[PDB]
């Protein structure tokens, strides 16, 4: 297992123009095109993303390139953040896949916010942080993904993906 192999479980694929959880215009995986509730809206980020008039349907590569992008987008972002950085410091390497998967699902301003889960993270409280994770909207609305996720720090283990 690694952080590829885990957001590719947690976000699925789809090579057409399809709406998230939150019900935002998304393709391949789990790559967000826009809030827009326009689907020409849409269209037309996908088009700037992949580089070429598509008709809202990309290929397998098209989709694993904009995930590479996107898990690299990531990491970038959580180094860039004063508060994420030293939080993503202090973790070994399967709780950064979990808070790069946090990342990924929520973007880097979402995730800095979590200031209270994240200092008990730092702090190495594991059932305390994952108690404390719960209690958030994110839970609530994806509670069988935050729940492995959440599983990943209280354990730092791979268990809830295997
Ligand atoms: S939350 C991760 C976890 C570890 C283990 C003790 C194996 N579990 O049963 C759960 C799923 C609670
Ligand atoms: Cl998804
Ligand atoms: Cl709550
Ligand atoms: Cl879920």
């Amino acid at each position: 297992m690694n952080i590829f192999e885990m957001l590719r479980i947690d976000e699925g694929l789809r090579l057409k123009i399809y709406k998230d959880t939150e019900g935002y215009y998304t393709i391949g995986i789990g790559h967000l095109l826009t809030k827009s509730p326009s689907l020409n809206a849409a269209k037309s980020e996908l088009d700037k993303a992949i580089g070429r008039n598509t008709n809202g349907v990309i290929t397998k590569d098209e989709a694993e390139k904009l995930f590479n992008q996107d898990v690299d987008a990531a990491v970038r972002g959580i180094l860039r953040n004063a508060k994420l950085k030293p939080v993503y410091d202090s973790l070994d390497a399967v709780r950064r896949a979990a808070l790069i998967n946090m990342v990924f699902q929520m973007g880097e301003t979402g995730v800095a916010g979590f200031t209270n889960s994240l200092r008990m993270l730092q702090q190495k409280r594991w059932d305390e942080a994952a108690v404390n994770l719960a209690k958030s909207r994110w839970y609530n609305q994806t509670p069988n993904r935050a729940k492995r996720v959440i599983c990943t720090f209280r354990t730092g283990t791979w268990d809830a993906y295997k």
